[PDB]
């Protein structure tokens, strides 16, 4: 028993982190087979970053403009190209620690583990979710660009996030590993801002199920509701609409606990309307929305990799 | 910016996890050099749960009564010995993935990363603290015994916890890697229960300093406090006493932010009195106590957002 914010074991990813230097800029890269992936803004000076022409800045660059360091070994760069906002550096050595992997683009509301790195060296691991406004509430300092986010299925690492920038509210934006940004953001020093965010309803319901499984039942009541009525409450409180697909996904937890989703929705409706009355749920005074239904089942069942 | 429960990268520990089987019982072991460490209760049967004599149970075992599996490889046990509540199995192969490591016994309030494992396979990593009542509030299912807690400051793995059992309230008890339990717990099915827990005051203060470093000051006030008056108030909310050692430990964070330690104590007294009036601190609506002063310095910028 117990319930904790839990990350995937990070070993398979640690063995892929390297340091990439171009001029005076050092950041992190991801070394898979004979290619290193990193943010393309590594090629920019501060001057360039105000209005970069990435097409022109890269053609100016050649293989010898890049230094790649794997622990204490220099990797020789033998080719370079760009895919969207990701720079790809071909190196002369395949990473012998390359795991089975895929590049996957995730949806808002989905969670992943982040391996925060500095100068190519892993520093910490934490769990976070892609927010509805396509930012992540990370923990990142200068030099963290190129840190990655991932999930694991058995032996296969699914890379879903590469870190590029911090927004003025202190939240973070990045790309998938094909270099496509999450959210309406660009890799240039210009006025940018997180949009207003919403709460991930299906995840809050999943966490309420986790609380019931762990013995926290005070918020349960005799009432049920409908999707239409509940979604009018959700809109009022800036919660994401609940769809029939969300209800289906929660089906397992509904069967295990005896609380139909619309039964639990009736609890959540009451918690939104009335508050928590000084009580906590799984040790939180807020309604937690960065556990997916899968995360709850995994943690309540002990799935291993 | 940001502030997260942040674990250490777990790879160096993943390479040490193995499965140990004795009879019908399977749990996790830690393979370092040519020794596998695991809870000695792996040798207990169903009728041994209440009053096992581990000396008598162990003398009946041969080396080949222990099955150790490292991924797909069976390791051969060539000796065994018991140290306090840990079993040490000598195997015929040194672990080629053994990191630089040490064993350390921690004090209440200290934090560490936990690599939760089942059948020798890692499942997840999270951060924990040793509570003042010598329990940890973990996430552990059946078969998690032998999972370990650790820190990795400066490329050396300091192992500080091995998981042994769950108490009635759902919190967890275990040993250091010399097999000495944290707290008064014993490896017996006994009516044993965690004591009343308390809040780790020095950690709450560290986390308030983290909030100031990351740019928030709304909870400060114009007052100060003596150390004794602070403790007299805080203990009425079931907070641990703050010692001069704790005041000294907070010096560097006090220096980085310009907020005297006893002035931050005055802020905490007022937060206990008032609540947060609908606000949050670093994303939380409660006062967080599982970040140490060292943890805050590890994770936060060395430059305050003034
Ligand atoms: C023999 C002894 C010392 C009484 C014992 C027995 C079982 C286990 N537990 C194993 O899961 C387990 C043991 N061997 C393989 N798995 C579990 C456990 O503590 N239940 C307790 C139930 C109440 C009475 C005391 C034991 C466990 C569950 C979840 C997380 N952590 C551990 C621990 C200790
Ligand atoms: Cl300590
Ligand atoms: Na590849
Ligand atoms: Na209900």
């Amino acid at each position: 028993s117990g319930f904790r914010k839990m990350a995937f074991p990070s070993g398979k990813v640690e063995g892929c982190m390297v340091q990439v230097t171009c001029g005076t800029t050092t950041l992190n890269g991801l070394w898979l087979d004979d290619v290193v992936y990193c943010p393309r803004h590594v090629i920019c000076t501060s001057e360039d970053m105000l209005n970069p022409n990435y097409e022109d800045l890269l053609i100016r660059k050649s293989n010898h403009n890049f230094l790649v360091q794997a622990g204490n070994v220099q990797l020789r760069v033998i080719g370079h190209s760009m895919q969207n906002c990701v720079l790809k550096l071909k190196v002369d050595t395949a990473n012998p620690k390359t795991p089975k992997y895929k590049f996957v683009r995730i949806q808002p509301g989905q969670t992943f583990s982040v391996l925060a790195c500095y100068n190519g060296s892993p520093s910490g691991v934490y769990q976070c979710a892609m927010r509805p406004n396509f930012t992540i509430k990370g923990s990142f300092l200068n030099g963290s660009c190129g840190s990655v986010g991932f999930n694991i299925d058995y032996d296969c690492v699914s890379f879903c996030y590469m870190h590029h920038m911090e927004l003025p509210t202190g939240v973070h934006a990045g790309t998938d590993l094909e270099g496509n940004f999450y959210g309406p953001f660009v890799d240039r020093q210009t006025a940018q801002a997180a949009g207003t965010d919403t709460t991930i309803t299906v995840n809050v319901l999943a966490w309420l199920y986790a609380a019931v499984i762990n013995g926290d039942r005070w918020f349960l009541n005799r009432f049920t509701t409908t999707l239409n009525d509940f979604n009018l409450v959700a809109m009022k409180y800036n919660y994401e609409p609940l769809t029939q697909d969300h209800v289906d996904i929660l089906g397992p937890l509904s069967a295990q606990t005896g609380i139909a989703v619309l039964d639990m929705c009736a609890s959540l409706k009451e918690l939104l309307q009335n508050g928590m009355n000084g009580r906590t749920i799984l040790g939180s005074a807020l309604l937690e929305d960065e556990f997916t239904p899968f995360d709850v089942v995994r943690q309540c069942s002990g799935v291993t990799f």
